[PDB]
């Protein structure tokens, strides 16, 4: 099936030790020196773990992989919080967040969305009672149906890194890839063509934010133009033999009169749906998603709200930070918005 | 403009590393070397990694230089007559490896399948057979052009310059810039499947501090677009008049940001006796996957 790496207890221990040393040496993520040193620091990780991610990145074949067996010290980490707002930064789980930042530097550059949890590079995935009814990360009861992250956005993540601090009930993440053998050459061709409209989530709508001041007008200008012009785009791209995809069923409009587009899209939708895997990121697992080769989602679960709930950390990764310069306030900031 | 001058200790640490690596891997066709490159770059002196990383993340300067490497002139040998025919890797392999390590610090080495048999490390030396004063963005037309160029000067006995120039913005007005940000210019290919099409901009990214792709010789503006030709003229004047002479001396490695700086070379009398100027050159991509459609396999780093 899809490769994973299981850490020996020695490797788990060397990672944990690195991670505590760095938490203590660096103050927060607000320290620009940390961001600068990341790739050099990620080269102190066990070499087998660095070779493995590098092969995964370079092979550009599997849509996800997992590194299992980290030691995430429960007593040190503490209770799953009630909310992301108002916590002291960094929390006692700072070593785990640093972990994920080191991994993100092996794969490219960590970045974040200005609208998402105040733009924390490593963000939180846990149940907030007040968000109980919503379809998202901090949700619970609602099925989070599968999708490419920010499918419509030309600067969407290349990879996503999910780190499970706890998952007492073993609640799986859904991830699914494209079995191309299942699609007709006719359907593929159609899917490669600019025929499909992919709509922004509300979170990316520009009229969300500060209407005036030239800066912020120029910065949303590309997304505005996209809303105003509704250009059609492909669902499949890269190589015909092994294509990338971006599929967000909920926000995709197949134009009514394009009979060929509809036929191929249903083909594509059905293949990806029936290929969907449940992947359990247990405590001490880190899940890597290739945003160009897999969709992901999450199953509903009952939350307790007592500090014992599932708690994942998440980092968005770009292979090319400069590409998005137009959507960033400064050269230095890693936040779009 | 920021540069880093190696101590002799640093210089020796680098030479030693590149010699150890050269004995350890056969050639660049070794997929394991290619895999290992970021991890191996992390064995270079720390101050050098931090310096390069500050340059990449600052995204402020058009070029930078790391000075005072120890390029062993006896080992490296005389400057050859041609690249073609020549066996690879040669005795200058240590220095090519260095450039590959630098390139892994900035992104990923790639090349073009139709330049020099698609050797990831290109040669720059006088050839009799193929025997300027222009400046350009590398592959300005191409959407998968280099993000950075790395130029290592194995030797440059007559101190012949490279030309590099950036955009001084304050000499352009906000009308001209706004025009240049729009998709109203054609940029032609070269002797270099997915093909010719739309009209691109010249300036992009932030409007307060723009990137550029600017190849004067192969740029055209539709006659009818007179706002465009006016603000084009005003961009060229700014750029051409800002050009600097940068000498990549023996032991210098020049890093050019392909989005913030154009470069060219200056004509020079060659002598063809094995003692001429020899640079090496590696093209760097921030996002190798972005070019997948023009590469024959997942694994190859050659475009086309
Ligand atoms: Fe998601
Ligand atoms: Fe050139």
């Amino acid at each position: 099936s899809t490769p994973s790496y299981s850490l020996t207890p020695a490797e788990a221990s060397a990672v944990a030790e690195l991670t505590l040393e760095l938490a203590a040496a660096y103050g927060s993520f607000g320290d620009p020196v940390l961001l600068r040193d990341l790739p050099r620091l990620a080269a102190r990780l066990p070499e087998g773990v660095q070779d493995f991610l590098r092969e995964f990145k370079l092979a550009d074949r599997h849509g996800h992989t997992v590194i299992r067996g980290h030691d995430f010290d429960q007593r040190r980490i503490g209770p799953t919080p009630d909310h992301w707002r108002g916590r002291v930064r960094p929390g006692p789980e700072f070593p785990e967040e640093l972990l994920l930042m080191l991994y993100s530097a092996l794969l490219g550059e960590p970045f974040g969305w200005a609208t998402q949890q105040d733009g924390h590079l490593v963000h939180d995935i846990f149940p907030i009672r007040s968000h109980e009814n919503d379809q998202l990360g901090m949700g619970s009861k609602q099925l989070l149906t599968w999708h490419t992250e920010a499918a419509f956005h030309p600067y969407r993540s290349d990879y996503l890194i999910l780190g499970a601090l706890r998952n007492p009930d073993h609640v799986p993440t859904t991830v699914g890839e494209l079995d191309l053998s299942s699609l007709s050459a006719e359907d593929i061709d159609v899917l490669f063509e600019p025929r499909y409209h992919i709509a922004p989530d509300e979170s990316h709508l520009p009229k969300n934010n500060t209407i005036a001041t030239e800066e912020e007008a120029a910065r949303f200008a590309t997304i505005q133009r996209m809303i105003d012009e509704r250009p059609l785009g492909p669902l499949l791209y890269g190589s015909r033999l092994d294509p990338y995809m971006r599929l967000d069923p909920y926000f995709t409009s197949v134009p009514q009169d394009d009979t060929d587009a509809r036929r191929a899209y249903d083909a594509l939708f059905k293949v990806v749906d029936s290929g969907m895997r449940e992947v359990v990121a247990d405590q001490g697992d880190v899940l890597f998603i290739d945003n160009h080769r897999a969709v992901h989602g999450r199953l509903p679960f009952q939350a307790r709200y007592d500090g014992t709930d599932r708690w994942l950390k998440r980092v968005c990764v770009t292979s090319d930070l400069r590409r998005s310069r137009e959507m960033r306030a400064t050269s230095a900031t890693r936040l779009l918005g």
